[PDB]
């Protein structure tokens, strides 16, 4: 299973790590684009030495509570970014953005993929994303994704999700977008309690049945500070046992902030399944 992306290939024969990169207004500071550029230059640098191959740059935070972004402001974080590491790197570049000028200024800087949380579904985000011909990630979400808000109730979350799913891919390729080119993700976190999240978790080996690649996020999440009641830089282990429940159970792409450990527990997932019978744990 592969991906082709600006003229080149990623293999899904193996669990990929995705490193996050975040420069929001409050980290790429000093207004409007800094010497904060050396610094995300430098981080993205680590990331691919301890093993990631694709790197997701948002401008935008996605918390409760989290600022909305001018389109200016995404743009001039975004984009010197996504450049500066398309010259420099062979990696996989995926942009975390629902803007769709960002969407076409990103593909025109070497990005590879479009992870929208929101699902393409801003005004203009569908047809610009259908005009770069790039892979799209499609997510999961009940709500606002920065509400302070509760979390619904769901008949039955993972048919809920399904359904979401099924209703997302026919909207794709009525707009152009073949079934091909997209990756879904449950969207952890996003409208889900802490039983919501790990009976989705539980679950995932069934999501296959789309015959599609599955990312998933739910490093230092909610769902793991919430359960050994610790804080956002005390969930480490946690963070690595859902790294590993996910991809034993064959999910393509992690999103992670830890990069070297997670690269680590995935050599040892990889050696695992390879000596499986299957290749996947259900
Ligand atoms: N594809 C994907 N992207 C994300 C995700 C996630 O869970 N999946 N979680 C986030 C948390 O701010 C930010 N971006
Ligand atoms: N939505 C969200 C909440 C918390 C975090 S974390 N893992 O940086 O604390 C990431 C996304």
């Amino acid at each position: 299973m592969k991906l082709f992306a600006q003229g080149t290939s990623l293999d899904l024969s193996h669990p990929h790590v995705m490193g996050i990169l975040n420069v929001t207004p409050d980290s790429f500071s000093d207004g409007g684009t800094h010497n904060s550029l050396i610094d995300a230059v430098k981080h993205a640098n680590l990331m691919i030495n301890a093993g990631a191959t694709i790197i997701d740059v948002g401008g935008e935070s996605t918390r409760p509570g989290a600022a909305e972004v001018s389109v200016e402001e995404e743009l001039q974080r975004v984009i010197p970014v996504v450049e500066a590491i398309a010259q420099r790197f062979e990696v996989w570049i995926s942009v975390d953005t629902s803007k769709p000028e960002v969407i076409r200024e990103s593909a025109k800087v070497g990005a590879h993929i479009i992870n929208d949380i929101r699902s393409l579904s801003e005004p203009g985000a569908l047809e610009a994303a259908a005009e770069t011909g790039l892979p799209v990630c499609l997510m999961h979400m009940q709500g606002n994704p920065k509400t302070m808000q509760e979390a619904p109730k769901y008949d039955d979350v993972f048919a809920e999700v399904n359904r979401y799913f099924i209703e997302q891919i026919a909207r794709c390729e009525q707009a152009g977008i073949a079934k091909e080119k997209l990756l879904l993700d449950p969207g952890f976190g996003f409208g889900k309690n802490l039983s919501h999240n790990y009976s989705l978790l539980a679950r995932l080996a069934e999501f296959h049945h789309f015959n599609l690649p599955l990312l998933v996020g739910m490093s230092r999440k909610s769902m793991i500070g919430q359960l050994l009641n610790v804080g956002p830089s005390e969930r480490l282990s946690g963070s690595l046992a859902c790294a590993v429940i996910a991809a034993m159970q064959g999910a393509h792409i992690i999103r992670v902030h830890d990069v070297k450990e997670t690269v680590e527990a995935m050599r040892v997932v990889e050696a695992t399944l390879s000596a499986k019978e299957n290749k996947r744990y259900e």
